[PDB]
């Protein structure tokens, strides 16, 4: 039993992570085949203030750029710009590149952070994405560039790169195809975040996880609907649940049904009277039905 | 979020974790050079009742045992007991075997779990050893044999092989030494795990880490001398603080001394009153100096 | 019932094809009117360096082309790039010429290889173009310049010319224009695929064929609206679908609406937890809406 | 009986609109929660010139938005770009917000435009997206920020919002992500269309409609197969058709397969000789399938 945020297996990814150096800015890549991405703004002299990114690209001279795994030296030959990404052609072929896709994350998407300093993995540990494109994700200075990655399937997806931490302290990056998500930019402006909507499905994943480890004290002789959920959900910033389908596993192992869950939602939405929920206090939409069966049951 | 369990990468683990069977039973090894070591009771025939382990090394049969990591199989060619481990010689030498050591945690240390299910690395999750012996993780069947690192300085050492769960769903391992660490037994028996002893010095770096975080509402300017708290700490299940000087960085950084956040300790420990801090009703001792320290701040 | 990757009859196809060589290199070319169009690097001396094309062509001699057919007697008179392809001016019209044009094959549409080797037709079958301009063939050095064809409304069209496989093993050509699909280089240097985004017309199409052939596990009653599942699939490399009104037949011959197969591709893309689905392991979308209408219902 | 282009009831969205003038410029935005959105070229001191947009931000004076519902001016505290779209905080919240999502619309989909003259909601009427993301309506100067919808579910999709006409009269807008249709850009420069590709489907369903309005003067005896018009529509600028749709409801209810309406399209497209089917001289294809079926039958 027990529940806790996990991270998948770093190793595979771990081999990809680069030093990138431009100008006074240190900084993460990756490194696939024989090309290392990594956060445009590696080549900005000023990262503090408003950034022309076309004439810092006019600026970048390739023999600036230095690129290391461990300590050796890989060589710039080509630079450019793909979205916020920077994609550097080095003559070396990464000879530990994975089998891998290209993929982002939805809303309430949960992925894995390799936490990178100067090149260097340091932490890895799992995240979840919300709705206005932002994570929580403890990032700090020296790990932009930072990768997330899923494996899914017994697939390797890349779907985040580190940019930034907006005022609020949320984490903003890109997708390895150099869009920003929550389409926020990387400049050192104000930017807000806006309306957090909590994901539906990885609540209902949280109470069946709670049920699973004992705690039960919030279940009563009420069920509701998925549409009368649905409707609810609407306006109170919950994601609406398509289908029930996710849960089938988790509704038959523990005997209680998703409409259950679902009114259960609607009341400790409302507060937990004191109480905690495994350790919890409010309710957590960090926690994936594929999470939580994969912790709770094994792969 | 604000404060959060990571991680350290887990790749130069992964290579070493293999599939061990015997009997009816299926857990992790570890493969370090021509040697694989895992919990003894793989080997036990009924895990449900009493075990003679004596017994049941007596009747071992090295042919019965499966072991293999992904392509390859293993053949044994001894069987002793070390502790509570199983010490294994196979017939091949692990080419991925990395540099290591061998430690054993201490209470209030905080470690790395690769949670691994029949013989396949699944998950990478941070936890902290409780003075009993015991940590709070999320295991489950299969899960066995599952291996706690740190790294360090700046090697890999293993501290940690995963055996059982308690009543009370704290989970108990060994050190790869085969100490079981609490002195708990490798037997299916009724065990209690005793009163839990709080880490002084991690709840300090939870403060701190709230003070960073802007949380104020619990700090006055009142103080408390370190040999007061200690004589305070010694009867409340508390452990006593050595010195301060572990904290002078977050203490200079945060303009709050240490000896402030032992009287707020002192005052917390009767209760949070309904607030919270960093999102908990009480006091964590989950989070060392080190992790605070690292996680907020260069490396 | 039943689902195979299939051919369209490749006869018309067949009279089509030459022997081309140039000093030691030989492979196939299209003889169409009174030219041969083939892979411009059968002038190469050596096509396992990286290749001077315009060197190449100043030093072509005409009299060093060999062009051999068992019924015809052949001469070039001219030589020019267009594009990656030679173009080649023959001395003589090909009799059987048959009425045709050239078009180019878009991301998830499907159309035929004439496999030939040096210039024996031997093989016919069917492939799908992917969003990265590859597909996933059988070619073995000389097999360059087969030919790739559509029998589209009565129309012969020619869609594909065979130039080579990259370092992962998908491969390479160009439309009968000389444009190489995907913009690869024909260089045996190192180039990188990328990511193929999946045919969600296609999927739709490979389940209904399950269903057809009586495969059930996957599918139950709860749907998924058309915008919901496009959400879904910009964020997971899957194309999305403007109508439904492709379906229609095949939603009506089985009585399956869209919508509830959308619903089975967003739980099936993560795994098909160790089932199978027409044999196929995963989700498959080679198949366009109108191979399996022709292929289920002959039309 | 009879075949009107229709718009969905406009009720729910009149509330929404806002007039909103900065500088010398007067055009509609969208006031959802406490956001007005409207096209960002309204903040640009010359619209008859090339745009700097970047500068326009940089140099923005929020104080010089005038924003006005009701009489109610709103106040503008916060302004970025969203794609095309200025999107502007503002000081209180819409109390007649809809319950929205925002979808794209495609070429030959219908929906609903509600024309709003410099604030002031003025008309309502239906539109047709055509191939090259454009569409036909009625703007002029004053009805920038006029805003696209579909209901669909009971659910309000927010779809475009408008931004220019090209030199040929062709309307031009983005969705609500602030991406342009057709990948047109929001600047005074020349830019072409493309050719118009008809949508053959649309104009099929605009000739059942005539038939069952008892209009079948154009319509033969004689027939043309699928395969037949399909390579008549790719030289003709019409798309292609799939399958028979379920055009089976109209076949049925009219008697005319869809095969006889294909060689009228071929026919027509010449001219009507004088003569109009349902008022128009010309083929329309601004009627979808699903369109002509409710209008007529009420599914």
């Amino acid at each position: 039993s027990g529940l806790r945020k996990m991270a998948q297996p770093s190793g595979v990814v771990e081999p990809c992570i680069v030093r990138v150096a431009y100008g006074n800015n240190v900084l993460n890549g990756l490194w696939l085949g024989d090309e290392v991405i990594c956060p445009r703004h590696v080549i900005a002299s000023d990262t503090s203030r408003v950034i022309n990114y076309e004439n810092e690209l006019s600026s970048v001279r390739l023999h600036n750029f230095s690129i290391a795994k461990n300590n050796a030296f890989l060589g710039v030959v080509s630079a450019k710009y793909k979205g916020v990404n920077l994609v550097l052609k080095v003559n070396q072929v990464n000879p530990n590149t994975p089998e891998h896709k290209f993929k982002s994350v939805r809303p309430g998407e949960s992925f894995n952070i390799l936490a990178c300093y100067e090149g260097c993995p340091g932490s890895v540990y799992g995240v979840n994405m919300r709705s206005q494109g932002t994570i929580k994700g403890s990032f700090i200075a020296g790990t932009c560039g930072s990768v997330g990655y899923v494996l899914e399937n017994g697939t390797l997806y890349f779907v985040y790169m580190h940019h930034l931490e907006l005022g609020n302290g949320s984490h903003v990056g890109s997708n390895l195809e150099g869009e920003m998500y929550g389409g926020y930019e990387d400049q050192p402006s104000m930017q807000l975040e806006g309306t957090n909507v909590m994901s539906s499905d990885n609540v209902v994943a949280f109470l069946y996880a709670a049920l699973i480890n004992g705690e039960r004290w919030f279940v009563t002789n009420t069920s509701m609907t998925l549409e009368s959920y649905n409707a609810w959900a609407k306006t109170n910033s919950f994601t609406e649940i398509v289908s029930t389908d996710a849960f089938n596993m988790l509704a038959a192992k523990t005997g209680y049904s998703v409409e259950k869950l679902l009114e259960c939602i609607v009341r400790l939405n409302k507060g937990f009277g004191g109480r905690t929920i495994l350790s919890y206090g409010s309710l957590c939409d960090e926690f994936t039905p594929t999470e939580v069966i994969r912790q709770m049951y094994g792969v």
